[PDB]
């Protein structure tokens, strides 16, 4: 029920932003269903690192709308962004360079598979976790 659509990168931003051109027009996306510490913060830079790779070394970029608001109160997009097949969001999580947030009803498709690898990060103790 949901869908990839073709976008390509213009620039990283930070952990949890990035912008795209979508389209045919340039938006600021905010990946959905996580937060990334603040470049000022613990594991901010390293958040930033992290996507900033992920999406400048993939060869497609693609966005996926969930059912719910496509765009926030500050016009950025709402997405789950996906690098060369794999989902930007998810890795974050996994990686424990994101925690699970900002979970609202109908745009939470991706909830579940996102608090599994949130519990695997935390298992293994990683970054965020580390503590
Ligand atoms: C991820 C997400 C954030 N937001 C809004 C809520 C927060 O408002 P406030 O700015 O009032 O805190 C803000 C968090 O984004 P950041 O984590 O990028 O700051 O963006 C949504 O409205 N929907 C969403 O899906
Ligand atoms: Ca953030």
């Amino acid at each position: 029920k949901l869908h990839k659509e073709p976008a390509t990168l213009i620039k990283a931003i930070d952990g949890d932003t990035v912008k795209l051109m979508y389209k045919g027009q340039p938006m600021t996306f905010r990946l959905l269903l996580v937060d990334t510490p603040e470049f000022n913060e613990k594991y901010g830079p390293e958040a930033s690192a992290f996507t900033k790779k992920m999406v400048e070394n993939a060869k497609k970029i693609e966005v996926e709308f969930d059912k719910g608001q496509r765009t926030d109160k500050y016009g950025r997009g709402l997405a789950y962004i996906y690098a060369d097949g794999k989902m930007v969001n998810e890795a974050l999580v996994r990686q424990g360079l994101a925690k699970v947030a900002y979970v609202y009803k109908g745009n939470n498709t991706h909830e579940q598979l996102k608090r599994k690898a949130e519990a695997q990060a935390k298992k293994e103790k990683l970054n965020i976790w580390s503590e």
